[PDB]
């Protein structure tokens, strides 16, 4: 029973949840969400194993080299992580929503390296229950190629201070399932690869005003043999590649937006969980409250059976 370390750490992610629309906003709360300590207890009591925390480090750094992080902000992230670990959740912190890196990777890649030099340094003595994730959803000008060039440089820096901490490596092109074969891996034993699933996109993002063009509402997802096979076909592809490259998978985001009808969301969400499970992917639902939310902040109650769809109990 010599098992791969990466793979055992990936099992610890289990069924997770994203803490969305909070620290990846310009300023925390400016989008409608502010992380409250109680959130993590609430998440733990419902049965989730882990929480994934989007953080826009790039909005809280110095204009001049080496791009030091505003201490208040780093103190704030340290608080939030402490509170999540206090509640026995495995905790993933990333870099998220670095607009400039998407536009000019050659220039801003070195800012991400720096950012992570400081984050790896501050978190170096944290228990192994805290995982890092270099960057969320490379895309646009941060091509598969540049990502394959950038992420190892950041990895190298993190590894100076955190020699074995799990680092999660996102698939490029928005982490879409089909870009898995474009990711070039490194000889590191403590890495996990992550994709995000939102197909059919015209279903999961119906009515999303932030998509251009914005998509029509009233699009169903009905659990039909042909519908389940689309997803199974997608995942089996990710699984075959992960197996040949000896790497574990974390489905870092999946969710359907609240403008889709509830029945389809409950069905779609359940199916993705189930298929993610069958292929031994860990998973994390997007997101806790807000527009794809499982948890209703007004009533202080989970939304059901959707939450069961996402969690499986």
């Amino acid at each position: 029973v010599d098992k791969s370390s990466a793979f055992e750490y990936n099992k610890m992610i289990g069924h997770g949840i994203n803490m969305g629309n909070a620290l990846e906003a310009p300023v925390e709360g400016s989008w409608g969400v502010y992380i409250e300590d109680e959130y993590f207890k609430i998440i733990k009591e419902r049965g989730f194993d882990s929480v994934r925390i989007p953080i826009r480090w790039s909005a809280h750094i110095s204009e001049k080299y080496p791009y030091e992080i505003d201490k208040f902000f780093l103190d704030r992230v340290k608080h939030v992580v402490d509170v999540a670990l206090k509640n026995d959740l495995v905790v993933i912190i990333n870099c998220h929503h670095f607009e400039e890196l998407y536009q000019a990777p050659d220039k801003y890649g070195p800012v991400l390296v720096e950012i992570w030099k400081q984050v790896a340094q501050a978190f170096k003595d944290y228990p192994d229950k805290l995982f890092f994730e270099i960057f969320n959803e490379p895309a646009q000008n941060l091509t598969p190629t540049k990502w394959n060039e950038l992420y190892p440089k950041v990895l190298g820096e993190i590894r100076k201070t955190n020699p074995s901490r799990i680092v999660i490596i996102d698939v490029p092109n928005w982490s879409n399932y089909s870009y898995v074969r474009e990711l070039k891996l490194v000889d590191d034993k403590n890495i996990i690869v992550s994709f995000h699933y939102y197909e059919p996109f015209n279903f999961t993002h119906q009515g999303a005003e932030w998509v251009s063009p914005t998509l029509p509402i009233g699009v169903k997802w009905e659990g039909k043999d042909w519908e389940v096979e689309q997803i199974r076909n997608h995942f089996k592809y990710v699984s075959e590649w992960a197996k040949k490259n000896n790497v574990p998978i974390f489905l870092g985001e999946f969710g359907a937006y609240s403008k889709a009808d509830m029945e389809s969301r409950v069905k779609w969400t359940k199916t993705v969980r189930r298929i993610a499970e069958e292929f031994g992917f860990s998973l994390a639902y997007w997101e806790f409250c807000a527009g794809f939310g499982l948890y209703d902040r007004w009533t202080k109650t989970w939304i059901e059976p959707l939450t069961t769809s996402a969690l499986g109990k």
